[PDB]
């Protein structure tokens, strides 16, 4: 009869009548209109610095090393300044701002909107304004999830399932407001943050209100249909899926190798300033000038990363340049994530996975003519298949990409090819990124705790 | 100290080692492979059937009142077959099938796959072959979840966590090998089946492996990229997102109210026969019969639905011919799902949805000529919008329209819509349906036992 009562536990829940406060439902209106409004605001901000900047190398066109130099200079004062408002005022505004925003689910990071999301927007401005090898996913997630948190404190709504709920429905519409991607925003909450999430039918119904107002705030400003404007790739056929397989599991292999070098680099780093605010702030500056040296002579191995998968999807690089640009971007990607500036890892790692998937489909053309193949279909695939694989959210990781290139017709090959990533990760004894950064800050704060 | 000791165990969690072995993923490709045979055997044993039925009305189409005849007594005796399977050895293959699945994962429903599965199969032939008004997922949802449980016992895997792992492989590649929607069928358990379904790292990927087997082996078979071959439709501009909301509204009172109606008509059908099995199937001829009567005069009325989703979205009906098919589709979906045949509801449901979708669409073009919009967006959006009114899994319903249906501009429409949908089902007291009809089937448990 163990069984029995709790059966009798089933039938008391199908007569409980699930209330619906309509005070969380509306504040999530409120959080998602404010976090895609601030969402645009840090887009069309990093834009308008990285137009001044190459607006600026213009004018200085036939000096070669003046050049050069206001390359450094520019986004070298860009990323000081960045580096300097994470070390004086917001620490946890430094890196991605995921793990800070997954640890605050688990009520164990405080969330103080009144320090992070002035440094945030704008400490992470002048980082990925100055040309860094960081992305905006992570800095729109940890502004989101902060703006929850204001909406929360301002108009005092007391309880604890209402602050988990305005905390991941920021998060959730930040996702969504950052690519264009309101389903990914979604399972952003139910896939990888789930055992951070308590799953409510209000707490669900709220996370769907912040990211439709904020693809709604987004879209106001931004009328295109792909973020990543590759074109619309060819179907992939039966006896081509197993190589998509196979390049999930090359995947899977390196997605552990990348994350101990995340947070080997993490360790590496800090031995050069020791923790100092004048040291870390100069070493930002000489790598945040580095990537905007970079971002001049061999733009494709500085920037973002989504001014090189357009062009890396289609034929247009070499397979001794794919070589080139992914070990250049392997560098100043951990050279730029692990040193603590504001901006995360998410969209350096889809161009990772783009050249490392383009790498693979030029081989497979040569390898099987027989199958009619293209390089670009896999780099589609390579593309989620590194967030499955390092990240290890596999769905969320996917959905993204389906939504930032509008090609919905490989949804098979992705899961195909972010299955293998996951299971050799998960074989090969990897963690989810995001985890082992939370992890290691939760481990320092217990150690400075004693 | 009462946060300092949970992250402790949030430390010592993060430092295990995860535990993988291959011999439970290996058991998943076996039931994916399994389930995606037996749904495209069932698929073109049913497509078989409804040929057979429909080419002995024309050898004989001169005399029609025989044609009358022969059309109901052919789908008459194919129910009675049905109806008797059911009745005599596997009485919870009645039905639909989701709830038996779910409430097996939840340890309160036996999975008796040696009478179920040539039950469910052969019963389903007898009434979707019919041209009952009955889908084929809830067969299939059920064929698979019993596959995953006949392999597990075949193989005579033991543990718990290995029972409801392959348990959930077979009922999301179920859902995967129907309607060429493996997205859809990794959210059937992760978002549907999110109270039943104990996640683990492991258990996920066994989900994954079992959707890509099925989706593979629907895809030798099946070669239409679409199911629901509406043509590209129209993006939804800003402007109209609102009318997307309204029809959410609507279809999120409908919801609950159809939800009554069908478990109201599931207590006014036993009430003709009160459990016998001589008076039950003599009823479910009579309604198998009527719905192959049906389905030659005024075809649009009855059928598994599959037909009359094209037609409504491109248009092709007037407003008072729309009006009829509602009421009528209404009336048919009642009487065969709500008498204990072997078939589901939800494809039955996306006929209702699209129908009265149109209908909203068509007034929408009426009162807005500014808008500039088009009938079909809202007959995609109302499609998931009755999904994720009545069975109450929006996330599910999306994705699975939009995989059948090839239209994924119209992610945010459809979120809009299914939103909408989810918030006034709960404000007005609806339960999910597959969570109502087993707690009924639960709570009518407890009543044997006294
Ligand atoms: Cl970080
Ligand atoms: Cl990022
Ligand atoms: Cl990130
Ligand atoms: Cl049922
Ligand atoms: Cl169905
Ligand atoms: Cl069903």
């Amino acid at each position: 009869q163990a069984a029995r009562l709790r059966r009798r536990q089933l039938i008391r829940q199908c007569l409980e009548r699930d209330k619906t406060p309509l005070a969380i439902l509306f504040m999530a209106a409120v959080v998602g209109t404010l976090v895609g409004l601030a969402a645009v605001a840090f887009d069309k901000g990093v834009a308008w610095l990285q137009n001044q900047r190459m607006g600026a190398l213009v004018h200085t066109a036939d000096n070669y090393p003046l050049l050069l130099t206001v390359a450094f200079l520019a986004s070298a004062v860009l990323a000081m300044f960045g580096y300097f408002l994470v070390r004086k005022y917001a620490p946890e505004a430094g890196g991605s701002g995921i793990p800070e925003i997954e640890g605050a689910l688990e009520d164990q990071r405080p969330v103080r909107w009144w320090r992070v999301l002035p440094v945030k927007f704008f400490g992470g401005l002048g980082t990925l304004g100055g040309g860094m090898v960081l992305g905006r996913e992570g800095p729109t997630v940890q502004i989101g999830g902060n703006i929850g948190r204001m909406v929360l404190d301002i108009f005092r709504l007391k309880g604890d399932e209402a602050r988990h709920t305005l905390l991941a429905t920021g998060a959730a519409a930040g996702l969504a407001a950052a690519f264009n991607a309101p389903l990914a925003g979604i399972l952003f909450i139910i896939e990888e943050m789930r055992p951070q999430f308590r799953y409510t039918l209000i707490s669900i119904k709220a996370v769907f209100i912040g990211v439709i107002m904020s693809t709604i705030m987004y879209r106001i400003f931004n009328h295109e249909v792909a973020l990543i404007d590759v074109g619309k790739l060819s179907d992939a056929p039966l006896n081509t899926l197993w190589l998509y397989l196979i390049l999930g599991i090359i995947f899977g292999i390196f997605g552990p190798i990348f994350n101990k070098w995340v947070l080997g680099m993490q360790d590496l780093l800090h031995r050069v300033h020791g923790g100092n605010i004048t040291k870390w702030v100069l070493m930002g500056g000489a790598i945040g000038g580095l990537c905007g040296l970079l971002g001049f002579v061999a733009p494709a191995t500085s920037g973002g990363g989504f001014n090189l998968i357009p062009i890396a999807t289609a034929g247009n690089f070499s397979m001794g340049m794919l070589v080139f640009i992914f070990v250049a971007r392997v560098i100043t990607t951990l050279l730029c994530f692990s040193s603590g500036a504001p901006g995360g890892i998410f969209a350096p790692m889809l161009a990772l996975g783009t050249v490392l998937g383009t790498a693979f489909g030029m081989v497979a053309v040569e390898l099987f003519p027989q199958y009619h193949l293209e390089a670009g279909t896999f780099a589609i695939a390579g593309m989620g298949a590194l967030l499955a694989a390092s990240i290890r959210a596999p769905l969320t990781g996917i959905i993204l990409v389906l939504e930032m290139t509008d090609n919905y017709q490989l949804i098979l090959p992705m899961i195909i090819t972010g299955l293998g990533a996951t299971l050799l990760a998960q074989f090969t004894g990897g963690k989810p990124l995001y985890s082992a950064i939370l992890c290691r800050t939760l481990a320092k704060q217990e150690a400075e705790q004693l």
